[PDB]
């Protein structure tokens, strides 16, 4: 890893669940999630199709191996 | 995990090596990196202590454990 490599860096991000359930953008089930601040893709919608609703950029979906409690 | 809790998302963000040695903010080695988006929490220093230089927002630090090659 020298200066100028691209990467990926690993984090996260605290937010709230505002939505479970299947999808149109992906088999398997997505948890929605609205972030704190405007580090997330989307407002609740994708691709026009709405799961939950949130400010644009505020919006998020993850998979359940990707979803953490706080309290964990 | 139900509706409304808060919790925590896992996932990477791409960016550019800018830095990597030690700081003041805490101890250990650490990784400046710019990411593409303003998905960062500074602008390459921290408290007015200077690493690197980028756009405010797009600075981001991270320590080697959490830093991995695109291609890996």
């Amino acid at each position: 890893l020298r200066l100028g490599e691209r990467v990926l860096v690993v984090g996260q991000r605290l937010g709230t669940i505002r939505f479970f359930g299947t999808t149109n953008f992906a088999p398997g089930y997505w948890y929605g999630i609205e972030l704190e601040k405007p580090h997330g893709k989307n407002d609740g919608s994708v691709g026009g199709v709405q799961y939950f609703s949130c400010s644009p950029r505020y919006g998020i979906f993850a998979p359940p191996s990707r979803v953490q409690r706080v309290t964990d």
